[PDB]
Parts: structure tokens; C-alpha cells; sequence
């Protein structure tokens, strides 16, 4: 009855409204390589986390899950900060990103050690029941990512390890999917597994706008998160209209328990500042953590969709989700 | 006159007797990630690392050139407190590793943004000519890193970004060479972006063990370096027996004004502490920074390299590499 967040326990009973994806912080790997000229200013930062807390405060939410990767410059002590600040509750992830936006050759030469996956294991197993570094904060999820057609054999380690650490600790899983592949494949593979379906969250699902795919999914059991609200621009992606139209086809056959939105915002970056070209930047000016209240929410109310079916959703699936 | 250390300028002339490539701390990429059972624990890597320092010095070392890349846990101000306690002279890099053993996401992404090439240079100016991060350290060299069979396109844009930087300061390029191959194709890069092949060491030629390789490298004026002595059994590491049999063929045909020996040891792993298997362990045995000062130097002067050859190698070739 108890979910570990980055101020320590807290009650599922109490998570109230939830985002289930959405960084604080956020950095490609390698962008530690670039410090003199892309540095973190930790006060101008904190400064703009708590402006986003505070405008999902405004639209009701009480809990964010954080799933940055071990990897893309995951800081729960940071997490910790904007927490105390704002009274939000921050629940954070153990986990590596997929190959194309990961770090690879630390596991992979573990690996040809032959220690790697009980290394992973060991290390899901240290931050979910322990501690991460010397914070004292626990991860309240694992995180999972594979790549583009494919679950490589580097990110399989994970798979399988996340796994073993969610049979002997209850832990909730949320995974990547890298443009819209991947879904069915990944839920069928952490049941071989032993994972419990009702703790498994399939990401990035709303990239995929042939409903079927989402139902292959559904088949499982698992939840899946529509959770990249606001991002459009990029030459194959889906449009939020694209999005919609899929959301509703699922509500439509009743899947609204197994359905969490939510936006991946980057609300600070680490590296260099950057800018997006003109017709690209306006593609993407949706993209902030109020866009699912104002614009997208609106939206389905407008098609008819009912305030319990919203509060399913954001309020009903989280608190399940983290139930045993 | 001078050349940048950890401790600032340095007269070329006071160098001394120099190992081309070590490394006190050095990280896999991802290694980050790993920091709840991976921690640096400061005061007990300082203690290893001035004892490798001492070692070095008890063979008349005066200076290290520690080419520890961006992306693979680069710590200048630790260097400066190995260097303070000790007196050893030590260089450091600017640069980013090979693929392979980078971590390539984020200025793959700034490339997509088509400022990464740019990006690059600022940063090698302002590490070589300002100081890295907050420390007050300017790197001496750039370190540049190729892949197995070809220079990327990702590694390209460091090449032409070193070349240019080369023109503007005079600095010394050092490179890695992946498994034996693409010595001459860097030579022939730089040369054609405009380096200096006075100013530049090719790094890593030990691993290939033809005669003709090397010959092809040196022909375009470039320093070579046979810099991973102790390192048999993994990845495909021919032998010391190997190594000093081709270093033999170079020396006799009088190549010994463009050579320079090193062992590339890793005396801090960054990350969780391993063990190598017990037939891999035995092996590995000489890798230590002692190692062509108890081990190989004997062995060729039990061959006949003399004294003034031995010297050129370590006083007089890094004396003229960082000299105008
Ligand atoms: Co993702
Ligand atoms: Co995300
Ligand atoms: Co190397
Ligand atoms: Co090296």
C-alpha cells in the first residue's frame, strides 16, 4: 500500500491525479563530455522544474513519475529539490536507455565478463530496496527501452533482469518503444518472464496509430501509456490529431483501464541549449506539461467522453498500477 | 616553448622522460549509470593513483600524457592532485572516443541540429586555449578516436574539428586506433584537413603486427605509438613477444625518431570494481605501469636497441612533439 518516492513512502491511496511520463531533467548520452560549454546551472534549473511542477499542481496532478534513465543524466536528489519545493510527489526510475540513446559499452564489456545481467539485476534490486548512490532515495519503477524493430541483445539483459527484480519485489515496470514497434513484443516477452501484467506500463504506444497493434498489446493484460502528447513534427511521427483518433477507438472497445496519458516533457535539458528550425518549432509549441489539461482533455470531452473515463485514467489506473 | 599541464605551462624542455598514453581514471561509457554499486570513492583512487604516480617516477618518469576522453569519465582536477602531491607532470586531452566506446547520442543529436562539427570546435578551443569545466585546466592534446575499418561520420566531425583547432593553437593530436586498422587513412585525413604530421601520434599500432602497416603510417611524417604494452589475450591483443618483434623491425630500419612506447593502463576503473577469469588474469599480469621499465626495455636491450635509441624514444620524440 506503500509506493516509494524520491521524499520516501508514500501511500498509493494518496498519488491522487498522475502523470506517468514526464523528465525534469534530461540529457543524451555523452552530453557530460561537453560541460564547459553546455554546464548545469542548478539554480536556473531548479527554477524552471518547479514552474513546471507548479503548472501541473494547477490542473490537479499530485504525482509525476520520472522515468529519466540511469544513463541520460537520471539526479533523484534534483527530483528531491523540486519535491520539497512544490509538495508534488516524484516517483523515480532504476534503468538504462535503449541502444541509440544509451550508453551501451559500460554493460556491454560486462558482459563479455559474463557478470552483466546478474550485474543489472543486482543494481534494479540495490535502488528499488535500498537506495540509490548515497541519497537514501529509492526507485519506485524500473525502466525499460529497446530499439527501433527490434529488442537487442544488450537491452534483452534488462528485460529479463527487470523481470527477476519484479518477482521478488512487486516493482512496477514502464517501458520505450522506439517508433512505434515493439509493444506486443515486449509485454510478450517480460510474461515469459514471470513479469505480472498488471505491473507492466508499454510506452510511446500512442507512436503506432493502427489500432490493432494497440489491441495485440491490450491482449496481454498490460497497461499501455499514450504518453507523448504535444510531440509532432518529425517526418513519419504521428500528429496529436493522429493520437486522438486512436485513443478513441480504444475507449470506444472499453480500454480505458488499461490507459495512461501523459506528455515525455524534457522541462530542462542538460548539454548546450538548443533551438529547433521555425516551421519544426511551432510543430512542437504543444509540447509542455499543461497540454493534456488545456487542449487535449477539451478534446475528448467534445467527442463525448465521460469525467469518470478521464478520471479512470489519470486517478483510477495509477493508484492500480501501484497496488498489489 | 611551453606546453599546458594539469598544473598549467610547463617548459617542453623540462619534460623529461615521458610516457605517451596512461590513464589514472578511466570509464566505460555508461559507467554513470552504475553509481550505486560502481561509486568513486575519492580518497582511495587518489591513493592508488599517486602510487602509480611513484612508480612511475622510481623509473625516472617526469610526465604522463593521459589522453582520457570526454565521454570516458575525464577528471582533470583529480589529475591535479595526483600531480601536486607527487610532482610527475601531467597532460591532459579534450576529445571524444570512438563509437564503439563512446557514447555518440548527443552530438549525433547536435549534428541532426547541424551545429555538432561547429560545437566541437568551440569546445577543443576553449578546453585547449581557456580552461576545462571550472578547473582552470587547459587540456595539451586532443585525443581523436576511429572505429574498426573506418572513421565514422560521427568521428569525422571530431578529425576535421581537431585539424582546425591544430591550425589555430599548435596542439598535439593523439589518437586511437581501433584493432590494427585505419593508421595510415587518419594520417592521411588530418594531413588533408591541414594538420601538422609533426604534431601528430598515431596511437594503438601495436595491435597490428605487419611491418608494412606501420611503414604506409609513417611514411606521411606522423609519431607512431606502440602504447598498449601488458595488454595480451583480450580484444584481440597480439602478444608483448608480438609487439616487441614488429617495434624491432621499425627500429632497425632507423624509425626510431617517429616511435613512442607507452602502456595505456587503466590504474582507476570508474564504475564497479571486476575480476578477469583466471586464464585471461594471467595474462593481463604485466599490465601495470612498471612493465617496459622492469620487462620490455630489458628485453630489447637483450636485442640490442641502445641506450641513445631508448632515449630518443621517451625524451627526445615527446620533447619535439610539443615543440613549435
Ligand atoms: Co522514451
Ligand atoms: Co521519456
Ligand atoms: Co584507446
Ligand atoms: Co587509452
Amino acid at each position: 500500500e506503500m509506493v516509494e518516492t524520491v521524499c520516501g513512502p508514500v501511500p498509493v491511496e494518496q498519488l491522487g491525479k498522475t502523470l506517468i511520463h514526464e523528465h525534469f531533467l534530461f540529457g543524451y548520452p555523452g552530453f557530460q563530455g561537453d560541460v564547459t560549454r553546455g554546464t548545469f546551472r542548478e539554480d536556473e534549473s531548479l527554477r524552471v522544474a518547479v514552474e513546471a511542477a507548479e503548472k501541473m499542481k494547477r490542473h490537479g496532478i499530485q504525482t509525476v513519475v520520472d522515468p529519466t534513465p540511469n544513463d541520460c543524466g537520471r539526479n533523484p536528489a534534483f527530483l528531491r529539490r523540486v519535491a520539497e519545493e512544490t509538495g508534488l510527489n516524484i516517483i523515480c526510475a532504476t534503468g538504462y536507455y535503449y541502444e541509440g540513446e544509451g550508453a551501451p559499452p559500460y554493460f556491454q564489456f560486462r558482459r563479455l565478463l559474463g557478470t552483466a545481467e546478474d550485474d543489472i539485476y543486482d543494481m534494479f534490486m540495490a535502488e528499488l530496496t535500498e537506495g540509490i548512490a548515497d541519497t537514501g532515495i529509492k526507485a519506485g519503477v524500473i525502466k525499460l527501452a529497446s530499439s527501433k524493430g527490434r529488442i537487442t541483445e544488450y537491452e534483452k539483459m534488462f528485460f529479463r533482469a527487470a523481470a527477476r527484480a519484479q518477482k521478488e519485489t512487486g516493482a512496477v515496470i514502464i517501458t520505450h518503444t522506439q517508433e512505434g514497434t515493439m509493444g506486443p513484443e515486449q509485454a510478450a516477452y517480460l510474461l515469459e518472464h514471470g513479469a505480472d501484467p498488471k505491473k507492466i506500463v508499454i510506452g510511446h504506444m500512442c507512436d503506432n496509430t493502427d489500432p490493432d497493434y494497440h489491441r495485440k498489446t491490450l491482449a496481454y493484460g498490460v497497461y499501455i501509456a499514450f504518453d507523448r502528447f504535444g510531440i509532432q513534427g518529425m517526418v513519419g511521427a504521428p500528429t496529436d490529431e493522429e493520437r486522438v483518433r486512436t485513443l478513441l477507438a480504444l475507449l470506444r472497445d472499453g480500454y480505458e483501464k488499461q490507459i495512461m496519458l501523459s506528455h515525455d516533457t524534457v522541462n530542462v535539458w542538460l548539454g548546450r541549449p538548443f533551438t529547433l528550425p521555425e516551421p519544426f518549432a511551432e510543430m512542437m509549441k504543444n509540447w509542455h506539461v499543461e497540454h493534456l489539461f488545456v487542449n487535449i482533455i477539451p478534446a475528448l470531452k467534445n467527442e463525448g467522453i465521460r469525467d469518470e473515463v478521464l478520471e479512470q485514467m489519470f486517478i483510477g489506473n495509477p493508484a492500480a498500477l501501484f497496488s498489489a
